[PDB]
């Protein structure tokens, strides 16, 4: 079969505030190649990007808004798309899918996240 295919891990219920690092393992399909586009839509609302690369793989892309929190980035050696959340929220609460176009449209599925609120440690 001569067909891509798209792995999206990390989405997961997590809890507020600290970081977390979501990953995307390639098959078929080089990420050294292309970039990465990253997106998000919550339930009920409408869909917004979250963050976008040039397939030349030089500078990433995201609003004055967004940036500092959210970037995209791949690794040849490992061939896999990493993604940095820092400075979590609340409204983080959604889903996160992946697209590519390479030839043919190919895109993954989404992985669901959510973000507890505020509370105490466990001892």
């Amino acid at each position: 079969m001569a067909q891509v295919q798209l792995v999206e891990s990390g989405g997961a219920l997590v809890q507020p505030g600290g970081s977390l690092r979501l990953s995307c393992a390639a098959s078929g399909f080089p990420v050294n190649r292309y970039s990465m586009r990253w997106y998000r839509q919550a339930p009920g609302k409408e869909r917004e990007w979250v963050a976008g690369m040039s397939s030349a793989g030089d500078r990433s892309s995201y609003e004055d808004s967004v940036k500092g929190r959210f970037t995209i980035s791949r690794d040849d050696a490992r061939n896999t798309v990493y993604l940095q959340m820092n400075s979590l929220k609340p409204e983080d609460t959604a889903v996160y899918y992946c697209n590519v176009n390479v030839g043919f449209e190919y895109w993954g599925q989404g992985t669901q996240v959510t973000v507890s609120s505020h509370h105490h440690h466990h001892h």
